[PDB]
């Protein structure tokens, strides 16, 4: 039930930059969702064997959890905030994929989605 290599977070050949959104996204968004009661499940990548879920990553092709993002982030390994939101809404979506409606841990994704989407509703300029 082994765990691929988690997502990179540095890529030298990938150009890099710094914009107030991208700042915004790291010293607002992300380390308040951090704090979240409900943030742990998704503060590291998945680890399908610790979890017992030895399919997680026979469905879940595109992996991804804030751990990795906050890295992203604090190397500017971005190039613009919409990439950044990109990855948060995969995570997302990937629970929403593996589990179902109603599971607790698809009810921590929606309540972090709806303070995600509201604290990006407005971005600096
Ligand atoms: C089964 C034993 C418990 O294992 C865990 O604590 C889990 C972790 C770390 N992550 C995931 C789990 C899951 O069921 N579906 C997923 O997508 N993820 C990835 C985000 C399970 C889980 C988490 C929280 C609740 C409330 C229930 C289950």
């Amino acid at each position: 039930s082994m765990n691929p290599p988690p997502p990179e977070t540095s890529n030298p050949n990938k150009p890099k930059r710094q914009t107030n959104q991208l700042q915004y996204l790291l010293r607002v968004v992300l380390k308040t969702l951090w704090k979240h009661q409900f943030a742990w499940p998704f503060q590291q990548p998945v680890d399908a064997v610790k979890l017992n879920l030895p399919d997680y990553y026979k469905i879940i092709k595109t992996p991804m959890d804030m751990g990795t993002i906050k890295k992203r982030l604090e190397n500017n390994y971005y190039w613009n905030a919409q990439e950044c939101i990109q990855d948060f809404n995969t995570m997302f979506t990937n629970c929403y994929i593996y589990n179902k409606p109603g599971d607790d841990i698809v009810l921590m994704a929606e309540a972090l989605e709806k303070l995600f989407l509201q604290k990006i509703n407005e971005l600096p300029t």
